[PDB]
RNA sequence: CAAGCCGAGGAGAG
RNA sequence: CUCUCCUCGGCUUG
RNA sequence: CAAGCCGAGGAGAG
RNA sequence: CUCUCCUCGGCUUG
């Protein structure tokens, strides 16, 4: 209910009715400023007897829920009506009179965008920006290119231009709400010179229609006293050992490569090798030539294992290989539950003729890992010095890496002795080759991390922003560097004086250089903002108008082309990737809800096999996987109206046309230019 | 970390603070001397508590990356901060505080030149030479005329002259860094007498501000014992056969020539013929008279084929012709996808009425090639004598030649039997009529050549310098002689005792004489250096000062004229070269980023045809070629802001003016004196 | 809690 | 422009 | 990985 | 001074 002088100095111009942006460090009380501004604006509008509505837009459901339940509701419930929406709630069914029913709204931009789309094209009641008097946008740095924030503000700018036109012609013009953006680091984007950073900042300002930035410039000492930066540390690790297992991997790779008389132009263990393997497997699948598709797939698996070994223990890679190979053996045995294919035979024999030696080599404390030893030392020093008063975050690139680090931590008793309780955290996307984490589990782990029964976190890029996390004492980056904004957000985590920020990496990689470049970009952005804050109003307004007009017109020009697919379902046929054979046509495939592709015919039922659901394995089995006779996966099982149907994935097939047959693969249904009919139950019924 | 006595004797004067040059053979440890000198200089400056910064300038990104990752970083990382920059990295965004952040810098001269230009004219922070204490320039022989090295050292000399002036007037003068140049052969340039070589060496010294040369003069025996020169061999090949195919080429050439009643003043198969053909085609295109432009173009193609045959197999020339003719037929058929032009008709018929006989003649082991037989014998003898312990390099003039040699090698089983694994290597410039090689592929082939799975290389002038190559046993020059410096660099490749250097050529050409002249220049340069090393300091300094003053003043005088183009876009019109017709005007042409010329109008869209991208052909097609109705190419396709636009090449057009119309062709946009407007999306929009 | 569909952003390699 | 990795949002069948 | 722009150096022929 | 061949660097659109 009360603000600090450094908060007040930045908030004042907003209190005067000027739309602006506010860039403050992490944890400096931006939400406090937002709530105070909303209260003041509502009171001032009520004094004049004018309609007052305020809407807050965020990009995460968890953020909206937290802000409503902890910050906004407890402060304005006594005076105004507050509501918080998201995609997980049932209030969004009728949004327009959600709006007129309540005064303060917190939500995600997509809901309001959908309402606008319904109004402009749909027959629903719809909603307009004029219904609002104040719009708050947190994490405003995301307003770029064609994000939802950018679309909303594009509509706002179009309305502003229409009002400017109407100024000379009929009056009055359409009123527009005030705009308040919140952030900590707007970034520089792809900037290689100071002028590029200046242009990027001006573009952000024009997109958000900002009068100025209002960065702290007077109470710097008080702010620094309060929020204090950690000390930065670099850990560099080098090695010229760990030969045996890697050499064994390399020589088996050479054996498999010379089996197919294919010597790639690239070396082993690099992304270029993976790309070449993907290209070769794709070409082999298109041509239907076996003995190369599987070879490329196994080479890709070996490359992934080598990368994993380059980052973490050898047992992790061994586990990866054994999981893949055991799955293949189980699939083959289930199919055989006879003619074999020699290629899979020699591949399996090669893997199993050296499984024991690989396992023996993997267990060798002689050369385990330099980076892991450095991380062990860092964690132990920090925690032993904190006398049980420390908390830590570790940012890592991948998910399997998080699992490996967590289990590794639990296998060592020193972490428990010092009092270390670690947990992992990942995203919620089903497009990462691994079972994602659910929102409930994320909130739940965050809650226990807040309590303290969990000491340290092993998190992917989820944890930089949008999460309510108590200040930690140690921040670690395990070979992960993305950009300056993520760097700043991770750095701001290290409050709790006597906290430190460390980046651990090796010499071969260029991670340190990327971190340095991010630092350079930080200073470039600071200088750009410093210059921009002192620019003359006239030229500032001129350039903002120019940028807004250019953005709107280029959006118009780009949308012009988007108007643009012949429908010949019977023209195409589907072939299994490994065993090229006629699977089905485009006539037997039907669509449910225009979204689910399913084939429901008698003969097709006997062309596949059903397995158990591994996700539910670790009860009942509902969505079983679908595998081919060769062992190739086609899709899964679904139930519609209580009826069991198969759902297919286009990426598991090859398309053949009857006109000229340039067989092609589309990776998803939408890219397929042909249409499919909606389900008709008359076929194979009554 | 430790030096040899011959290295020490040359390094000592540098250790005393004297700027100098150092000329040593190839592979004698120049980088070792450089790193030791940098370490000693940094330590000595730190002893006196003085600012110390060292910058190394190179001319190739690969060289900088290699030097940083293999030589400098592993030796000074334990004491000093080392950084390596290039045009392929993101650290160059803010160079000045790259400089103050780090102590040791490795980079390409262009970056520092750009920083200086920004400081002197731009508003950026900028950089000055005074910020450095030591400047190392490798491959210093390139510092001549107006290379980047020469510009930097011109600035250095101007600063020195200003300091000399200020000596009598206000003091102190501006400090300057020490200068250390590295090379192996500074060369003689265009020298025809000993005095000319002396003048050239003095000019190089003055440009680099060198106290002396410091060439090895005492430990000659130890150096010779270590690095040993190969034995030089000349292979001369003569022939009075291979008539049929060449005579058939000549008689078809005569037929086409007498079709147009044009008997050139020159003979067939010489550069003078190609020049005359280019002049005739240019005049015909300017006059718009068809039946001569295409005739000249086909005559030029036949001349190129005859040259190729003069160097390599006949099938290579046959492939060249069939590629061109098949492309023409495909273009015509795609256009027709009707009125024909009799000229192309009889040309095509003439080509196709003898395709089979040409193919039959090309396959004839009776007379294949004398030079190729000699090369076969040389390679076989070397490799059979090396019992699988040899590596080889072959320097060839052109790229198609490298491809032909490589494929020829793979067609013969004797090379495989002896254990020969060959690979090719070319440059990375898109101005050689052939798709260039990329940097990644160059590094990658070099890596495998280092490993050994690739035995011999077929390389153009890329491989003489700037590449990390393990010593080879055989060096071959296949009819290629450029200058003494390239000769010395190629010769130095032949370490690995029992290595040999051979030049293969015929009697008609004057290649042997050019090689002999290069040897003469080598001895002339040696004598010039020997005299210069013994010159009296006073006259040496006097002449160096005179040369520096003369160079700076002539640069001033030349820059004076460079101050100097009316803008009448609507004045000109563009005509297709083959079919002279109104294509467009200078008003419908717009410019993107001041660099890309594009025409975006409705009527223009229907005036051209789109083909597939051959580079991507051997997926998706993004930059398709643009062809005319007559089959003439105009340009390609580009995408800006997601919008498909055509990009035109001026060399495919003829310019017509409305005042007096002296139609002219410019070969590139910059030479065109008129300006063009920047893209404005308002036209044909909204 | 499981399956599927669409769209968006960031990094790296080519 | 392509591939990979990572994140986010909305929508359906259960 | 594709396209385009600018500039520099070396050789040969004229 | 012109033409061709070869090499290099920097910068944009993707
Ligand atoms: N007026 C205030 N006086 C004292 N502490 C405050 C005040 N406002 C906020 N804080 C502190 O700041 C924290 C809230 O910061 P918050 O706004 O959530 O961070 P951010 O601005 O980075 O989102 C609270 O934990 C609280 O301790
Ligand atoms: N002090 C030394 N003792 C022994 N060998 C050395 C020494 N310094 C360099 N070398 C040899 O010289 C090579 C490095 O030469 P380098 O300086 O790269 O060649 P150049 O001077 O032609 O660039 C290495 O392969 C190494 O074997
Ligand atoms: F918005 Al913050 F830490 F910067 F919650
Ligand atoms: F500089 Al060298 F061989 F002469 F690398
Ligand atoms: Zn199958
Ligand atoms: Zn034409």
């Amino acid at each position: 209910l009360q603000l600090r002088p450094y908060q007040m100095e930045v908030a004042q111009p907003a209190l005067d009715g000027k739309n602006i942006i506010i860039c403050l460090p992490t944890g400096s009380g931006k939400t406090r400023v937002a709530v105070y501004i909303t209260k003041d604006h509502l009171d001032k509008k009520k004094q004049a007897s004018e309609s007052g509505k305020v809407i807050v837009l965020v990009n995460k459901v968890m953020l909206a829920e937290q802000l409503f339940r902890k910050e906004f509701n407890p402060y304005l419930k006594k005076w105004y009506r507050i509501i918080g929406l998201s995609g997980d709630t049932q209030l969004k069914i009728s949004f327009p009179e959600v709006v007129k029913s309540y005064d303060v709204i917190i939500s995600t931009a997509q809901i309001l965008e959908n309402s606008l789309l319904n109004l402009e094209s749909g027959d629903d009641d719809g909603v307009q920006l004029s219904d609002f008097s104040l719009i708050i946008i947190d994490e405003c740095h995301h307003t770029n290119k064609e994000a939802v924030y950018n679309n909303i503000m594009r509509r706002y700018l179009k309305q502003k231009l229409r009002n400017n036109d109407l100024k000379k012609q009929n009056k009055p013009a359409i009123p527009l709400p005030q705009i308040l953006g919140l952030t900590a680091s707007p970034g520089v984007g792809a900037a290689k010179k100071q002028s590029e950073a200046e242009k990027h900042i001006l573009n952000i300002c024009a997109n958000l229609d900002a009068f100025t930035i209002k960065t702290v410039k007077e109470n710097l000492g008080q702010l620094k006293h309060q929020i204090k930066e950690p000390c930065k540390k670099f850990v560099i690790a080098d090695d010229t050992r760990e030969n045996p297992f890697k050499e064994k991997l390399l020589e088996i790779m050479a054996s498999i490569q010379t089996y197919c008389q294919k010597s790639p132009m690239s070396d082993f263990g690099t992304q270029h090798y993976e790309q070449w393997a993907i290209q070769m497997e794709k070409k082999a699948a298109k041509d239907g030539n076996r003995k190369d598709r599987v070879c490329a797939e196994h080479l890709r698996k070996y490359n992934e294992a080598l990368q994993i070994n380059d980052t973490i223990r050898m047992i992790d890679a061994y586990s990866h290989l054994e999981t893949f190979y055991t799955d293949e053996k189980e699939k083959k045995f289930a199919v055989l539950n006879l003619k074999l294919d020699e290629t899979d035979e020699f591949l399996m024999n090669l893997f199993f003729d050296n499984k024991k030696m690989l396992k023996k080599l993997a267990e060798n404390p002689k050369y385990e890992n330099e980076k892991l030893i450095k991380l062990r030392n860092t964690i132990l020093e920090q925690f032993t010095r904190s006398e049980e008063s420390s908390r830590g975050i570790i940012f890592t690139k991948t998910r399997q890496s998080t699992y490996a680090l967590s289990q590794w931590i639990m296998e060592n008793a020193k972490f428990a002795e010092v009092g270390v309780k670690a947990h992992h955290l990942i995203g919620a996307g089903h497009s990462s080759e691994v079972k994602p984490m659910t929102q409930t589990e994320q909130k739940e782990v965050i809650s226990k991390f807040r309590t303290g029964e969990i000491n340290l976190l092993i998190a992917t890029t989820v944890a930089e922003e949008g999460l309510d996390i108590k200040e930690c004492n140690i921040v670690i980056r395990y070979g992960l560097v993305t950009n300056e904004i993520a760097m700043v957000q991770a750095r701001g985590r290290a409050r709790a004086d006597e906290s430190t920020y460390v980046l651990v990496t090796s010499s071969g990689s260029g991670v340190t250089e990327r971190e340095i470049v991010n630092d350079f970009r930080e200073k470039m952005m600071y200088k750009a903002i410093n210059r921009v804050q002192n620019m003359k109003p006239e030229e500032y307004a001129h350039k903002i108008l120019e940028l807004q007009v250019q953005s709107i017109l280029e959006k118009k020009m780009k949308v012009k082309r988007s108007i643009a697919y012949n429908d010949n379902p019977s023209l195409i046929t589907l072939l299994c990737k490994n065993c090229s054979m006629l699977v089905c046509s485009g006539e037997n495939i039907h669509v449910v809800e225009k979204m689910h592709h399913v084939n429901m015919t008698p003969e097709f039922k006997g062309l596949y096999i059903v397995r158990e659901n591994k996700a539910l394995q670790k009860d009942y089995q509902t969505n079983g996987e679908i595998i081919c006779k060769c062992g190739q996966a086609w899709g899964t099982m679904m139930v519609h109206k209580g009826l069991d149907l198969p759902c297919l994935k286009i990426r598991n097939f090859v398309v053949n046309f009857k006109n000229n047959s340039p067989k092609k693969q589309y990776k998803k249904w939408v890219e397929l230019p042909i249409r499919f009919p909606d389900l008709d139950y008359s076929e194979y019924c009554l």
